[PDB]
DNA sequence: TTTTTTTTT
DNA sequence: TTTTTTTTT
DNA sequence: TTTTTTTTT
DNA sequence: TTTTTTTTT
């Protein structure tokens, strides 16, 4: 069954949430296992209608990669990144919709900004969502995606018993 | 069944122990599962009632938030970081007892000190518990606690098999 | 059965690869269990024969050792190794193969490059296949070295229950 | 069953060995369990009698706890340290064997020098042994140990399923 | 005994 | 296919 | 709902 | 074979 342990981080004009989706395998002829679709740390993002009241409706995913994760855990206290996804790449709609993840340090040091960014050519929409997270916010992030990288690459199939 | 392993420290006024407590799941009727009651890493203080001999019956708990775990496992030589918590916030009787864990690097650098202060205005009583912690001992601590973290989060829920 | 969950990275002239090999244990007569044939990460080297279309036929493979895995993730930004290994020493036809693995930091700082050298006087053949890693790839490897490194040394056998 | 699956460095004048030894626990009649005899990770020294030979026959041992480990994990390059301990503290033969276990950073700065002193005034014995652990190797030890800390502890016991 | 709360499946 | 070897239970 | 793809067993 | 001990459920 499915499990849901959100790690979530709610702030004033948003909210932002994150958890692992594992790894999908198929069972070989031969017997053996072969990872087939890769695991990512998923990130949600959506906004607040009222005081501390948010709107599920409008939410916005984002997959962290395996590498794209290896790149935030990395990050001293002076970096920075942003990624770049077409959610619909080598499908029949690409180029329509384009996200855009950013990690930028504030200025305190306090922490970094997160924010996403939305832009769909087809419905004409342009969304961003931003989230200040804290240094102890971003710690648990690290440590959490730090414990998860194993498992979304499918190295905790490799045990001994 | 429940588990006691706890990392205990013993010094001169007061002992600290501290010891995780999981999450608390509902199964849906969906099948999957969802995360109900966080967990915490839980912290316990209580004095010293003669030479190395202490009150266990007048122990006070501190409960570690994944946040404030984060926090506390982020601390640089030079950091200091303080809690507050109230026991019973948002029921009857909030604002009657405030606790407050501070953890503040010693002079020499050889550690911290990592102290609880619990006043209530309900029994009129105002108890404070230090605890000195090496440098040795808070390693213990910040390796522990990342092992944990995880697990109070529920993320261990995630496994491939 | 086995388990096919390699971290894959391409690049222009060759392509990395790197998963586990489990150690091998052996039943005593008294009960217990010892390690026999140790661990390593497997590395895979191939060439790429075409705009993004690997030659898997002409792969090359390197061992990584428990002390060789400690040695990758303690690097620090600013550093290199190189290990030699001859595939069949203390055999019949030593000293016939030899095989070097090099990591250097680029000058950017943008990561290593990591290339894989193997002479072959047997068959006066002459193989180097480099690859470069970014630092978020490098993060990835080092994070996932280090999660399978106890692995690879049998030391997930150690747990209670 | 037991499980020896040890992390050993062969040098010059003797030999080092390192595994964990777990907790006992015991369950109490509440149903609940309860640990008693603390873990250790397990350090074994033995002298080398000829070219690349060693002496299992003349061993010593030296138990590292929870905190020296955590002592252990924490230094920094330029570091070192020294546990002392008597075998039979609190026993009928107390004060007559002393041992120490001193970790101290070479001139080069690669790596350590680690030695195992063993003083028995029953025996008349005075026993020494030094093993020299490479940056790369001391990297595994770091990494292996902060592995078993938890384990040590007893705290792998507490898991969600 | 424990600072709560915010949104789904 | 893989750099081995050293000492026990 | 999710940026894909590249090579085996 | 191992530095112990301190307080509960």
């Amino acid at each position: 069954g499915r499990v849901f342990a959100p790690y979530s981080v709610f702030k004033g004009a948003a909210a932002l949430s994150a958890e692992p989706r594992l790894p999908t395998f198929n069972r070989l002829d031969s017997g053996g296992v072969k990872l087939n679709r890769r695991g990512v740390i998923m990130l949600t993002f959506w906004p607040s209608v009222g005081e501390r009241k948010y709107d599920w409706e409008k939410r916005q995913l984002f997959a962290l990669s395996a590498t794209e994760v290896g790149s935030l855990i990395s990050m001293g206290t002076r970096d920075s990144s942003e990624f770049f996804h077409d959610p619909s790449m080598l499908s029949s709609n690409a180029g329509q919709v384009r996200k855009s993840l950013s990690i930028k340090p504030n200025a305190d040091g306090s922490g970094y900004f997160i924010s996403l960014s939305v832009v769909n050519n087809n419905l004409k929409t342009n969304d961003r969502f931003t989230v200040p997270v804290t240094t102890a916010e971003f710690a648990v992030m690290r440590t959490a995606f730090s414990f998860a990288l194993p498992h979304i690459m499918g190295w905790d199939r490799f045990t001994n018993r």
